[PDB]
């Protein structure tokens, strides 16, 4: 499994600023065996896909379920699409309990972006409520199934497992714990899908990651990469693109 | 006095090819004197559309998030929209409002945001039909326009456009007669709720169904400032609404 590192800018940047972090990641070596990808805002999808070496490739922060249409404010796998960028993240822990983003919906995004031809970087994760309530497997796997049932080809998706439990809750996540939960979201996909989706299909963590706990964080068997927060408006994030080296 | 206000609202349509194709024909097109035009195409070509769109259209976002930055994953703020070169936001909008649940309350930060990051603002309002079968169109309206009045410091950068929401996709047809009872409705809450300075200036666009075949008679109700276009906006037939005044 080619290690994965993609980096959420979130709600962050402008031209001047993102343009510099652009620079720095061009001017970074990025180890031929690790695929790199980048969230911009929405806004700046067109503006990072220019600047970035395409080597790097370019990913929406969230898109609809339907080619066009009267949704005033969303984007289409399309337009994503026409922009140049691949990839779309979607589920994200901030698109689901921020912006209600349902669990069916999720599904029906996932279908839409894939039949584009985009590549899917669907996320799932329990919150503390639920992981205090030992729920941990019941909320992943739900919503993990809803990926499953809207994938047909997973060599275009990555799951990113967010340990929402550990957002500003006070709460950290241990590499251990990660491994836990990234492994057994494996053994549902080898009984629930095949064994050859569990094996060669790319399972990225999306908890805290800096560049002084990546290189443990990627050596756990079943982390495949990380989808980066913070972290990645920071120089910082060559150094988690090189966690495998 | 107010100047003629015409909003092309693409929604989640089109791609670099069509609008490209669309803002050629504005580029070439001879905007009417008193006249202000404004072009909201999709998120992710807000760029591509101030770059190719000649300064004399003016580009708007088609909505925005109430804080300058944050972790909001797919959201943009007024700060990015005016880093792109966009000077409106769209607001409230009957979409908004009704399939992805921005509340009044969120509207209102979002109104307050944008203002004071110094973006210019097309708020809606509008009653669904079931609103209106009750008839409590004015109840809701007022509701809706409050809830932005109370965001609002300066008036001299908000347009309030009315969407006939309970005609738009029900099996009814708003008339510019029902067009006009409203927007004189709303100019009449402006100016006894805030000031008749406010309701004088204030611009209040039509956001309901409008065509080149139907411009003309709505822009000369007396209240109807111009037009908050829709489906139109992306056909020819937009130019014409821009002059719907001549």
């Amino acid at each position: 499994r080619k290690f994965f590192v993609g980096g959420n800018w979130k709600m962050n940047g402008r031209k001047q600023s993102l343009g510099e972090l652009i620079g720095t990641l061009n001017a970074a070596k990025v180890p031929a065996d690790t695929e790199v990808v980048c969230a911009p805002p929405t806004a700046y999808i067109d503006f990072a896909r220019q600047k970035l070496d395409p080597k790097i490739a370019v990913a929406a922060q969230n898109c609809y379920k339907v080619t066009n249409g009267a949704f005033t404010g969303e984007i289409s796998p399309g337009m994503i699409k026409d922009c140049g960028a691949t990839w779309v993240v979607l589920g994200h822990s901030e698109r689901r309990h921020v912006f209600g983003d349902s669990d069916e919906l999720i599904g029906q995004k996932v279908a839409h972006a894939l039949a584009e031809g985009l590549g899917v970087i669907a996320c799932i994760g329990e919150k503390l409520d639920e992981r205090e309530a030992g729920i941990t497997e019941k909320v992943v796997f739900e919503q993990t199934k809803v990926i499953a049932d809207n994938v047909k080809d997973w060599s275009k998706v990555v799951l990113a497992y967010e340990p929402v439990w550990a957002i500003g809750t006070g709460k950290t996540a241990t590499p251990q714990q990660a491994q836990e939960v990234h492994e057994k979201l494996r053994g549902w996909l080898k009984s629930n899908v095949s064994d050859a989706v569990a094996q060669s299909t790319r399972i990225i963590y999306g908890g805290s990651v800096t560049g002084a706990t990546c290189k443990e964080l990627a050596s756990q068997p079943d982390v495949d990469g990380f989808l980066v927060g913070g972290a990645s408006l920071k120089p910082e994030f060559v150094d988690i693109i090189n966690a495998k080296q």
